[PDB]
């Protein structure tokens, strides 16, 4: 009877995969998933065999240089791009009556790149420490090192720009700023240009030398990176499942998932690694695991839904051609839109029109 | 308390962890690799090198996850753990990026490499792990002693890791770098100790021993064990399964499609 | 009155040295003590001259290293050790109607390393930045850096965690593992031995390489440390005069001083300086001030009365031998017990 209560914690209705989401649970239902992306950087994930793909999975292929000034075509196995992915969530109610309905609202996100200590591999086939004699330690991972990830309620607005412009990347299998803007890159493309850009569409399409978070006017996404450079700089990471990240906004919003589903972005660049026989630097990635926590959200729907179902209906309707009654070449020499009743005027030709406000007679044409 | 739904047991509160040992990388006497080579003198070069400091503190053990620099190292199958001696199987390419089938716990000690198990983020946890990692060939450590400041495992909700069973388990990895030797470079890891001190309270929770369980073993126990044709697994034979609770108004389409991308 | 008036701060009552704390002073005062300590790292003060001692004063005497992995010898004039002080604080009150006692309290600590300044002495005999021509800059102090000090009631409990355990320190004039516990050393005091522990007790004697502050169970001493391995790691230090440091407990209790007095305890080694020779490598340590602000506590005395005048009547007296009264061969042959 008197048996003692123990503490109130969120209850937990059902766990499991993706299709847990169909079960209807209420307004102050809170969902979490987890997820992970892959570091897709060069060699694809395909030839499953680890000799005829070399197992260079996870790391880039190899980079080889430029020849010469002008001509500089770098292989598409060699560019490390973007990872993304999206979270398809069921359908939520809606309100015709107070024209309202509820969205997917990503509250927050426990991120970590997972993977940090297996660059403790100092055995294995690189370029020595002591290189005088191939003798010590398998040089380790280091270098340039990339972090960025993003969530969001729609794909990545993204923005280009290249160290070199005149850089002849291959037509096929990766989006560049000609694949965008169908011409060639111009010197604005080197500095900024707001005409390249793009979308995060495709994953593991989008190098990551091209393709930069773009700050638009409006966002819909938190897309939080820190950039590392040099040659030797050695990488640093922490991990830990304690520390969160609160995705609402300045009004306490977060990214609503606009078409329920959410959009997860990532790259996790930690550095090269030297092979032995020549000079070269494979870039190295590892896999960078999202939870994201939402909540449904009421939201006043911003279109009206007459106009929507308006122009579906009218869409069905046999489109004519017959004569130019718009445009520039208009046919229409006259519109007067009678609405009350007034005395004569004077001036029977008269005009009268409305200013950005409110109606006034044409000024009194003798100026 | 195993009439009523209550049941209290041990919860970690906090912990206060100190590496020990750090002040013994001044010792530059001995017969390291000199810090001036050309006449072999100077000073036996210190411990550097890529370092790496784990610690978790937990009422389950700690739930590692299997990631590897190259998926062709052939590790001695005898005295040590690996992705093979828990898949079964070679290792895969995808164990160069994150294989959710590579697996494992904190069994054993000494017996898990750090170059293979990393500590797994799983959906549902009752253990805090914290770590850093920094890479390098010629890195100088980095150390902090005090005894004055904590860390609290409490969660969201204010629990901290619940110990089931009755066990509290505590795992580190404290990798400060590595010597070379006097000789063809052969480098080796040093680690130091790592020192713990959990405060622990009792808290009521309801009960994890469900009695329904034994006096259904002891139905289970009566009866043969044969497998049949796969209601479970990969080759399911069960085709579709629906939960019925009260009565709502007859639907339209009742197995509505609910996501936007079906249509 | 109509006269304006001052905000009010905490009145000085007397100030000077040591002698000050004679007065009687009250209950809720409070005492700020300034104080130092100098880097007894390898070369002792005493032979005072700069050609005799060559002064390496405030630096070791120079590092030679091991002819073989087996034969290792650190020569103690070369090994950096720990720094350490008891101030001799007054007596307090009591009140034995209730059994409770005042004992003083470290309530925060200001410390500082005075003198980094002193590192940007750029000309001087070390090894140059251009060594092909000897040309250039004096190679500064550089290297492996160790910042630990400790404010407490009491000596500092320290552990014994060494590298390589072969080593033969000198068995006489230093403290080692092996003068503690009287046996040699082990491969588990190589890693960490619940046995090897002592107290940071005398001064300039326990090297820092061998004894590192020990997390005890129940512990009455608040130590800060910091650690910078490397062998070219650009030092780095910092001056205020402004922020302080909390010495209280959770509970807000803080170091209160054991017997009467008050122990301070560092070691500041800033790297090391090359010459330009035979690349001998001299330490390199600075002198730490801390300045301790304390106050008076009342607590209960949790032990009786009679107890601890036994134990002051055991501790006076000799402990003796004397002819067997007591055992198998007593000499006590009857003992009778009347009432009435």
């Amino acid at each position: 009877k008197a048996c003692p209560r123990p503490a109130p914690v969120p209850k937990l209705l059902i766990k499991g995969g993706m299709e847990v989401l169909d079960l209807v649970t209420g307004p102050d239902s809170v969902t979490e998933i987890e997820a992970f992306l892959n570091p897709r950087m060069g060699q694809p994930p395909t030839p499953e065999s680890l000799t005829e793909g070399g197992q260079y999975y996870g790391w880039s292929r190899g980079i080889n240089l430029a020849t010469s000034d002008t001509e500089d075509s770098p292989e598409n196995n060699t560019l490390p791009t973007w990872s993304m992915a999206k979270l398809q969530l069921p359908m939520l109610n809606e309100d015709l009556t107070c024209d309202t309905l509820q969205m997917w609202e990503a509250v927050s996100v426990k991120t970590e790149v997972v993977g940090s200590g297996s660059l403790l591999d100092v055995h294995g086939f690189n370029k020595p420490t002591d290189t005088v004699n191939t003798k010590g330690i398998s040089t380790p991972v280091e270098g340039s090192q990339y972090h960025v990830f993003a969530v969001g309620g729609e794909p990545l607005d993204l923005q280009g720009l290249v160290t070199d412009a005149r850089t002849k990347y291959k037509e096929e299998g990766v989006v560049t700023i000609k694949t965008i803007t169908k011409k060639d890159m111009v010197n604005k493309d080197q500095v900024l240009n707001p005409i390249s850009k793009a979308k995060l569409d495709k994953d593991g399409m989008y190098p990551v030398e091209i393709w930069h978070p773009d700050p638009a006017k409006n966002e819909n996404t938190r897309y939080f990176g820190n950039y590392t450079g040099g040659t030797t700089t050695p990488p640093v990471l922490q991990f830990t499942n304690t520390l969160t990240t609160v995705l609402l906004d300045e009004n306490g919003v977060g990214p609503l998932c606009k078409g329920e589903g959410l959009y997860l972005s990532c790259v996790d660049i930690m550095g090269w690694r030297v092979t032995r026989n020549y000079d070269v630097h494979h870039w190295r990635g590892l896999p960078r695991y999202f939870k994201i926590t939402l909540r449904k959200r009421w939201v006043k729907n911003p279109y009206p839904m007459a106009s929507l179902i308006s122009s579906l209906f009218n869409n069905m309707l046999p489109q004519v051609q017959g004569q130019p009654m718009e445009g520039e070449n208009t046919q229409v020499e006259e519109v007067r839109v009678y609405d009350g009743t007034e005395p004569v005027p004077g001036d029977p030709d008269m005009t009268r029109y409305v200013d950005r406000f409110g109606k006034t007679k044409t000024v009194f044409p003798g100026n």
